[PDB]
C-alpha cells in the first residue's frame, strides 16, 4: 500500500536500469554487426532495416531505462 508499492516501484526500475547490458548492448554489437552484414549484400535491405531499426531501439532502451532507474534506485535507498 505505502511502503511495500515503493518497495516494488525501486526493485523494477533498478532491475529495468541493468536491462539494458543485455538488450541494447546486442543491438549495438551483434544487430550492427549484423546489419553490416545486410549491407554487404544488398544496402536497401528488409533485414537491414529490421537491424537498423534495432540499433536505434536498443541504445533507447540505454538511455530511458538507465536514467528513470538509476534515478529511482537512488531516491529510495540512498535518499
Amino acid at each position: 500500500m505505502e511502503n511495500l508499492n515503493m518497495d516494488l516501484l525501486y526493485m523494477a526500475a533498478a532491475v529495468m536500469m541493468g536491462l539494458p547490458a543485455i538488450g541494447a548492448a546486442i543491438g549495438i554489437g551483434i544487430l550492427g554487426g549484423k546489419f553490416l552484414e545486410g549491407a554487404a549484400r544488398q544496402p536497401d535491405l528488409i533485414p537491414l532495416l529490421r537491424t537498423q531499426f534495432f540499433i536505434v531501439m536498443g541504445l533507447v532502451d540505454a538511455i530511458a531505462m538507465i536514467a528513470v532507474g538509476l534515478g529511482l534506485y537512488v531516491m529510495f535507498a540512498v535518499a
